[PDB]
């Protein structure tokens, strides 16, 4: 990758917007990787990580599915040419112009936790193939997500009753653990916990079919097993048979790797032996995970440095007037300066599709290899 | 307001949340900071709202313009904007801004570090620089001192580095933080802007403007409050009384917070155990970022008319599947139901500016009276 960048910036030496580098080839070895590691999950790849359309081009290819997000995303997916018959409207709460547009392009799997979004699904998108949200949390997950969504154990039979009153098919369960898990142990919860949800559907009289276990794993390279070992036995523990489809809803699985994110120092500052600088990127361009999900990044130079080069006390600033946008409070480096290319490994995940105008900055290129 | 938003809905039978902004109001307020401020000349700082009615609204009314980037600057030449009404006002510029800024005609900077000075030097050696000096109000809403602004110990060498390569230092600028309501700060910063700019003339530099940068609010009660530009004036009284100063100031909220109300819709709804959950056509992630970053907890305006009728304890949640896009953790609200619009008021500062499309959202329209 450091040779890559390098090329890039020999190649083109007047690029002066930070840019992400892609590729393809990453995700298709990582979708074969899925498919091992998961035998029985058909994926259904979250377009909200990273929508970027020469990815999910190479999702459609590669014969994965979509969640999407809205009708914004389910557009992005109709686009690239995939079939509306491969999406899950995953949102439990969806705006009736959104459901509407669904019904009409042949989106007609999609999530709920409410009953009256059952009442919108009634008028608007009767025939839509209902999927209950439970919510069941990691409580190490690096970002919450069950205050706001999937319904409380105690609702489960009543919202699965309404559903039954209202002639909504209720074909599975879905939870998310949480964006960003690394608990095995939280999944088979949900698991066991989805097995409970899917009983009391039957005992309502729904036939549903469908187990979806949401997103949150990491692919961790040092590719480990650990998840997965423990969501396959999850499943042969409480849905052994071979008449219940399992799907997944992963973003970052794919997304993390799928790019490194190239970018300039711009200024300099030294004072008192710490070293500060700035720049042509931002929390409010494609480093918003340091704000929301904790990231603490390293770069890494593009220019040689031998062997025995001093590190110093660094601190790597985003452009933007704002105090709040520091990318990296303390990290030693080999001393940068202004013109220094460096990159961000594994910058693909909620990066990009995050990334604002403030200030008039935020731009970037993007190259594919 | 009310009958306004109302009358628009009736007018447009709209789907988008949309702004509804004034130029009028913005135009009392320019009036109003001509009484509030007699000496000191306003540079709008275009961060906080770019929205081109309101630069034209600056623009005409004899307003200038604090610009961080070329991105900035580009918006305001375009406005028929001469080039001598700007300031790049941010310490940290790219070389090919500088370059940009150098082509238009933008020959007035600020710097906080030896190595902008070497850039200035090499790029745009005839541009008037402004020395940045770290003041801090620690009451701000948003802090800006870590990352920003020279420490005492380091102006006397500053602007000695500054004289070594030719570069003429015409002032002091600092900014106490974005949303500041302490002008304790401001007389204390004015005083050391003072003590630096005695620094500057020992150096052999002829200084002439102060710029006491931004943070102010236009906080009103049908009249503006005059706590903070009181004391302001008095700090200038003490210390720049003489009329060959030239004051300027950076205000970014006191023109932009008013301007704008956001409205937006109720697409969805949850009700548990007497706690109404309700989902807006907006999000923490479009013009609702001051949730997150200014910690700010407003309340909306209900269009439909309510009889003099029970409150019931609300969630206000963003359209997102992001468990931080909460919009309002507890507000007390009437009921309300899927369809039902409510704006939120002075919703112009670091609102439209940050929005983004994360999830397929983010979309706005605006309409002006
Ligand atoms: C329904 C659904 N499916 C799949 C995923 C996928 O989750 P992943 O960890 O990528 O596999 C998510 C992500 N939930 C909001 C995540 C916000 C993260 N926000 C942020 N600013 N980084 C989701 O809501
Ligand atoms: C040089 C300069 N001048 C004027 C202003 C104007 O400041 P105001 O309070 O609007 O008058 C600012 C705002 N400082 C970054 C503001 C980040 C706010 N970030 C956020 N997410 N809201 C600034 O940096």
């Amino acid at each position: 990758m450091n040779s890559v960048v390098n090329n890039i910036l020999k190649a083109h030496p007047h690029q002066t917007k930070s840019f992400y580098v892609s590729s393809p080839k990453i995700v298709e070895d990582l979708i074969d990787q899925w498919t091992i590691l998961f035998p029985r999950v058909t994926p259904h790849y979250a377009v909200k990580c990273n929508n970027d359309e020469v990815l999910l081009k190479t999702m459609c290819d590669k014969n994965v599915n979509f969640d999407c997000a809205s009708s914004s995303e389910i557009k992005k997916v109709i686009q690239i040419g995939v079939s509306p018959s491969r999406i899950i409207f995953a949102h439990t709460m969806k705006t009736i112009d959104d459901l509407i547009f669904a019904k009409d392009q042949g989106v007609d799997i999609a999530t709920f936790d409410s009953s009256f979004e059952l009442d919108k699904i009634h008028t608007y998108h009767p025939n839509c193939k209902m999927i209950l949200r439970i919510r069941c949390d990691d409580p190490n997950a690096t970002v919450q997500l069950g205050n706001k969504f999937g319904a409380n154990e105690d609702e489960i039979r009543h919202l699965l009753e309404y559903a039954k009153q209202l002639d909504i098919e209720v074909i599975g369960i879905s939870f998310h653990v949480g964006s960003g898990s690394r608990n095995p142990e939280a999944y088979y919860r949900a698991i066991k916990s989805s097995k409970e949800a899917f009983n009391e559907a039957i005992s309502v009289g729904h036939k549903p079919y469908i187990l979806d276990i949401g997103g949150g794993l990491h692919a961790d390279i040092d590719l480990s097993t650990y998840m997965s070992d423990y969501i396959n036995d999850a499943i042969k523990d409480f849905f052994p048979e071979d008449t219940v489809t399992i799907v997944a809803e992963p973003g970052r699985f794919f997304a993390e790797h799928y790019s490194v994110l190239a970018t300039q120092v711009i200024g300099k500052r030294v004072r008192d032996g710490l070293y500060e600088y700035f720049f042509n990127e931002s929390t409010y361009g494609g480093f918003s995970n340091v704000i929301f999900e904790k990231s603490v990044p390293t770069p890494q130079l593009l220019r040689d440095v031998p062997d025995d080069e001093e590190y110093v006390p660094s601190v790597l600033y985003g452009c933007t007037c704002d105090g709040v946008d520091v990318i990296n409070h303390n990290v030693a480096l080999p001393e940068l300066h202004i013109g220094d290319w460096v990159y961000f490994p594994s910058w693909g995940a909620y990066t990009n599709v995050l990334t604002t105008s403030f200030n008039g900055f935020g731009e970037y290129d993007v190259y594919y290899i």
